[PDB]
Parts: C-alpha cells; sequence; structure tokens
C-alpha cells in the first residue's frame, strides 16, 4: 500500500 510504499508513503506521511 501507498502508505506502507516509501516513496508513496514519502508523498503520504499523512495517512501512514
Amino acid at each position: 500500500g501507498c502508505c506502507s510504499n516509501p516513496v508513496c508513503h514519502l508523498e503520504h506521511s499523512n495517512l501512514c
């Protein structure tokens, strides 16, 4: 998932 992703977590460090 985007949240457990690196880049997608970077971008979405909100959710995660």
